[PDB]
């Protein structure tokens, strides 16, 4: 027979080791590895709606860098544009690729 009930490892996660460079006018298979649900192909999920989204949230971390940005601060922003689900992937990854919130305790990979 065999046994199991190990775990407390990371999950399919990892944190960055670099501030990374992102295009708010250029999609880069970078993103898309990150984001391929937009680019699946769906009615409800666009590569264009994407962009909006990304393209503020990326100008917010800038507005408050070299302090922390909190997705909360943008859930709100554009609750119109997408749902949370959607706002958390977008927020999240660009957090563990470091483009932004790079190296700080108030990060969502160190925790």
């Amino acid at each position: 027979g065999s046994s199991g009930s190990s775990g407390h490892e990371e999950e399919e996660l990892k944190p960055p080791e670099q501030e990374i460079e992102i295009d708010r006018n250029i999609i880069q298979e970078e993103e898309k590895q990150a984001i391929p649900e937009f680019f699946e192909g769906r009615q409800a999920k666009t590569p264009e709606r994407y962009l909006k989204i990304r393209n503020y949230i990326l100008d917010q971390w800038e507005i408050c860098k070299p302090k922390y940005l909190n997705k909360t601060s943008v859930r709100p922003g554009l609750k119109n544009c997408g749902d949370v689900n959607c706002i958390g992937r977008i927020h999240t990854y660009l957090e563990l690729i470091g483009a932004i919130n790079f190296g700080c305790e108030q990060a969502v990979y160190n925790r």
